[PDB]
């Protein structure tokens, strides 16, 4: 393994986090805790002083991340600013099992011209996480320009026929290009978990 | 006519006996006449019966009559995704020409290989309309799009298996478009769209 | 192109909105603000006086429009009164656009007399926008009886069968009329865009 | 019977051979004997078997027994969006005229052209009942409905490619009526909507 | 024709009622407002002293009805107490349109006995209306048990694989005994409109 | 076997000369060896080379060795709503009977005609386990589930036109039944609750 | 039958639910109250001073429990602790019954050996009741491990592509292993039902 | 080309002679060539056109020219649910062994014998991707997940009667994972796992 200790932040109060976090204590592990609401953290900062938190991403990690474990990163490729929180939920995640990670924001196909100016750098990662919603067309487009392995996180964001992120799930996992492969919708931690796995052979 | 164009017939209820009396039915006094959607054997079926006309295999449609040359300078460019699209491709360019309206064939231009789509980009931005045909994920629409100032008509396939629906996730994928100018039809049907085109185009 | 500048207003808060309109303060080009709240157009008031607020169509718009720029109209012809609300947001992007727009609102085939009281001007734009929610019929009626480019947006009031425009969305795809072509839900925006640029040729 | 009304036979479950027998298991002491959603095929099969029986191709349905003559004044109108409604309208309109009532058919009258409708309104609003039967958008029965003041049964049809989802959009359309004074059976169910149309015009 | 006023109570606000009523004032024609909430009942029941409100319904009928107009009932048969509501909304607009209504109320087939104990009403009436929701099994076995016209009410009642009464509605389109006809979910008012002119040949 | 019962055999994906290897593969050291939903023309391919074993037609099953007679006092009372649904009513019926237990069956007891079920009411109160097969709506679990106070198990089976998408809605009505003692199986799947049934009964 | 007395608690009152227990005062049979929240406990608690409330099941059992019935027992195993709730439905409901019942929560397939680690008591019981949502794979690996009727109650916990509850329904009706029966989602009342008429032969 | 790796032909849109022509224009420069999805006809069509080419016929895969052996120690593993999901963990297998990765196949280890998933656990375990392929439910994605600490790939698969949905029930059960490390594909798309297993593996 060699992966940090993580919290889910859902159906746990800021108390049973603080208590969770304490019987980690020992050793200087990270400890990552996704999916955790302002609110929650507010509860909880006056224990644990020495935790960080990334309001975005609603994720907290208490306990100092060591250098990157490889000096590969992963690209969190993402189409819209929508996308931004389940993207920083990856990135963080990312970071935490020591992965480096460099954020290409809002590129959606819209504006292909972005993606074709940050291709420089997707093309380099190990790993590339695209993550869309509504229409997931960034996921094939990138995934036809890149010869590394993509992971696609379609985002729940829309109304409407975007189906709070099934029609988005529906594109990336019929897209044309081979080597994307799919996670659940908003599962920007599971994305970052097999990225990490690939990234850290 | 409601609507001064050609005479359309529908191919999914017709036989091939029935379709040259349906052809008969209205057959001097009117523009050419266009059968859609009709099966690729009754074309054995009536071609002494309708010696005249014409059979367009892959578009499984046939045309009784001269087909009248372009009317007007511009051009309708019918951009594909994949090879496996051009029958609904050609129902559409079948149907624009026939409507007389010139018409430039981009097929197989995916995102795939998106350098492909740009090659080919130059014909696609000088048309007046252009009819995106694409399926399983439908992203060229939106790709297209965002590429182009004139309007553009997406027209979802069937094609692809598994989760593709036959056709819903593509329809799905261009209605969810963020890229404006495009409006959409439904699955296969490539003569709503070369028919909503050719009106923009005549314009 | 030749369009004004648009601006999404529904990510976007009042003061981020306020700062993207001064930064395109130069040149005298109108904006268009679409999706804005009453509430979001109530903190940013202040901060505008020479913007008008459109309630019912929650679209803002800043900054003179000159002439129509063509004599061709656009009519947004709507099915019931609940449809009014996307119908105004599609007339308003029209008109900023530099179109002429005549509105016909509800004339629902229920009451189908009231349809072809008005065909007179339905006949004579040069695109129509049809909108309609619970059952699409009305696209399909206008479609099979004007000779112009419908544009069909279904909308998303209604509850149970209705599925918030999706059986809309459906009946107006299968539109028996041809010549009907359909954007998404609610998307009163996007007809008016592909409107425009018919009408404007 | 608990509903005095003639013998009704499903089809879509018996063979050949088994319709004589349920047939004759209940002949002579009944009122006239029907078959609904009985294959094309096994009428041939029964012709020489049942000799006094007879076939409506379209409406793949049979009946044995001489048919009852109107024993109403009033009539039922069948109301079709287009020829490819005919099956289940004939299905609708043999089932009617078993039951003895008179039948207006009025067949191909899509809001495409809305003309033709309203050059056969007399006609539709004379009925007791209206059977309004649609596919693909099923928008008749919302312009029939606000156009009559007799009760509206609507049928949704599963003809119809792509999104037509086999009926499930008309039926969806014609639930989601504004116009009142409509009812809707499932899709295809041109004999339920003529088994209730009967008993309103009976009544 | 022959039937009262009906006005809509969802769109429409209690100022907005008022004066639609004001203005269909004289004839002493019933009028009939559904969907009509208890606050938008409160506020303008000063408006409208010689108004009735139907609480359960949400139906508020203002003006006197004569006599019923023909000798024959409507029985309104429901599954379940949960069907009331729009039980009383199929009942009361019948009630308004002329018709007598015999009201048997929660004979669900959990309880089958029930359903037969009052059987010699449901029998002898010109029209049943069957309102259910979750499983529509009430409206197959009433249907096959009387020699009548059957209006079946789909109701949203119910979470889960109730889906809102979407299975309630498929399940009494599928209803075996043909004579069964559908309407769509919570539509108390469609059938009793339909059942009202059948009653009323 | 972590579950004491005889050996099953899917038959979807096996082919006819591959059902004999496989029957023979688990053969002597067993109890008899059952195989579901095989096709009805590969008991004609595999009669002489399996001379011992029976085929019920209208099950779709094959029993090979000698089936075990009622080791149970008790019965299983397997319940139809229409003839249509005796296919995977007799894939219950043989599939308990295979496993020991006695059953009875009633047939063609649907809801439209409830006196019906009445009449065969105190064979149904009488089993151990009740087995209740129906389609389209699948009212019947829920009718016979507040008529009995033994456990039922509720089978959708896939028949049925239009709306009845192939047993989802009936799947979907006897999971929502307010009748409480009913637990449901898969569409279709008789296999599946005769071999729950069968333990109920069993113990 | 010998079943006590139930009361669902969704759709009615604190008071109407004193009042059907006042009227079931006499024989000192048990009553069960079944989804019945906090608040609606609270009001009526000064009603019932010799009621229980079990606050994660939301039942409420008036009236002293005998002895089991039955010697066996049945188990509930959860997948997950987002399942407690209507596994505590299950359990109550069962106790209230007379059967005696062992409860073996939290033991999903992500930790398989938690499951293996209690499967001599999960294979001792009578019946087995395997409550779990998102993915309902724990139904499918105890089916095919114990000998035992066993019945799934799916759960609607869950956001995205779990469609509160259809997701795990659908794989609960999949099960490879036979033997696995299946109720409607979150019911975990008609479970114990079911599984203590199966117990108590 | 932009991603270096053997050239890969559909099948699903191609013809017979059309695979010999498609294959001869990009024959001799160029690694291996694999065509998925062709039909087990179509190799008789070309075993003389093609002598040179191989068919799996549980794959429906063709490959012509010299297969790679394996440029790496690792293996891929392919875990396979039922037998029923052979042709598409085949599809898998063929892929990965083209694109020069070993495999290491664990057919039918499905979650009803967890017993036999343990027995092969050291297999599965020891390899650096893992491909998960299964259907009905597909649980065999979350228990092996949460028993293997390397990447694992989950292809669900259409088989399956009912409420299977043609793969969806299991697409959903994968999607819905809790064991983390667990990434998804589209139903049946054995060649698509492959692919991104061959990336993990070559790495
Ligand atoms: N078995 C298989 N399953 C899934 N994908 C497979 C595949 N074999 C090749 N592929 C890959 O499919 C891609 C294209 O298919 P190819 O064999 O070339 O075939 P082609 O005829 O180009 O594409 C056929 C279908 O692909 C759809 N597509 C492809 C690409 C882009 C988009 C879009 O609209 O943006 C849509 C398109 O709508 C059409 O219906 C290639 O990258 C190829 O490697
Ligand atoms: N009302 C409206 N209806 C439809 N389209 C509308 C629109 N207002 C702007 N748009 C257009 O859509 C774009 C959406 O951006 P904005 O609304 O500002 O919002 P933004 O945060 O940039 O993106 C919102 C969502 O769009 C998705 N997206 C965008 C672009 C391409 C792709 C892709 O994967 O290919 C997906 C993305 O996943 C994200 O969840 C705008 O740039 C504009 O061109
Ligand atoms: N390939 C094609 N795809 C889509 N539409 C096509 C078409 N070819 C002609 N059309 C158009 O279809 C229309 C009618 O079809 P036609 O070929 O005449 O054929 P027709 O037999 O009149 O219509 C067949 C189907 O149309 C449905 N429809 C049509 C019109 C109105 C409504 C309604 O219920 O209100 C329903 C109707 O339910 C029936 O099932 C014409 O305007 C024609 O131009
Ligand atoms: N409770 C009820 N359930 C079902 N139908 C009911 C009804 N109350 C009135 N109605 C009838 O339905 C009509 C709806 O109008 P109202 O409720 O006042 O409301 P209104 O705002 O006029 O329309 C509401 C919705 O009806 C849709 N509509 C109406 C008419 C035809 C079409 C079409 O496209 O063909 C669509 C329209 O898109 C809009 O979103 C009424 O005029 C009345 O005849
Ligand atoms: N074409 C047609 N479309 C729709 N309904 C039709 C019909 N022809 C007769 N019917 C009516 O169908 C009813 C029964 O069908 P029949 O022809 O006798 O045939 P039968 O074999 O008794 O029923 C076949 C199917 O009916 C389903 N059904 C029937 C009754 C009750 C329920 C239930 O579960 O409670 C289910 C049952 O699940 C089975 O799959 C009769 O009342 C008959 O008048
Ligand atoms: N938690 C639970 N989950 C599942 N079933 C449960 C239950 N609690 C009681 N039940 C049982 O379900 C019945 C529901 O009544 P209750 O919860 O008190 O509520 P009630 O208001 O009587 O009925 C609620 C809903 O049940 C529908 N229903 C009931 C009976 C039969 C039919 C039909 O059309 O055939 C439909 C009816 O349409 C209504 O919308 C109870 O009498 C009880 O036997
Ligand atoms: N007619 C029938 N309907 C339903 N289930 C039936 C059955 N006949 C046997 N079975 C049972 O099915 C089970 C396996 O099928 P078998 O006949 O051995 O056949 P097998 O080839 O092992 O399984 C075929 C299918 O089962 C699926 N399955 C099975 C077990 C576990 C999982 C998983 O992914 O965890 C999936 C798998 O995805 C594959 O597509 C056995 O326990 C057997 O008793
Ligand atoms: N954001 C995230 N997205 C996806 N997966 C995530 C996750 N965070 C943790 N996980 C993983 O998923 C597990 C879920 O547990 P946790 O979130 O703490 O929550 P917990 O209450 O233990 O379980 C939540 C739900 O998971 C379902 N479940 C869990 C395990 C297996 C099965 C089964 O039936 O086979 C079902 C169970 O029915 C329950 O409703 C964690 O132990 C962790 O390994
Ligand atoms: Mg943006
Ligand atoms: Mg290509
Ligand atoms: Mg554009
Ligand atoms: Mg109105
Ligand atoms: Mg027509
Ligand atoms: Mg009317
Ligand atoms: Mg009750
Ligand atoms: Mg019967
Ligand atoms: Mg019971
Ligand atoms: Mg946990
Ligand atoms: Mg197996
Ligand atoms: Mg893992």
């Amino acid at each position: 393994n060699g992966f940090p200790e993580v919290i889910y932040g859902a159906g746990k109060t800021a108390t049973q986090i603080v208590g969770i976090v304490q019987a980690l204590s020992q050793q200087t592990l990270p400890i990552l805790t996704t999916r955790l609401s302002a609110e929650k953290f507010a509860a909880l900062q006056p224990a644990l002083p020495t935790a960080v938190y990334h309001a975005t991403a609603q994720c907290m990690t208490v306990g100092e991340q060591p250098a990157p474990k490889t000096p590969g990163y992963i690209a969190v490729v993402t189409a819209g600013t929508a996308d931004q929180p389940v993207a920083e939920e990856a990135a963080v995640t990312a970071e935490t099992f020591g992965n480096r990670v460099e954020r290409v924001y809002d590129v959606g196909v819209a504006g292909i011209h972005r993606l074709f100016a940050k291709l420089d750098v997707i093309r380099g990662a190990r790993v590339v996480i695209v993550i869309a919603g509504m229409e997931g067309a960034l996921a094939s487009v990138v995934g036809g320009l890149v010869d590394k392995p993509v992971i696609a996180v379609p985002t729940s964001v829309g109304y409407g026929t975007s189906f709070q992120g099934m029609t988005a799930l529906l594109t990336m996992l019929n897209s044309c290009a081979s080597g994307i492969t799919v996670v659940n919708i908003d599962n920007g931690f599971g994305a970052a978990y097999s990225a990490s796995m690939v990234n850290q052979m």
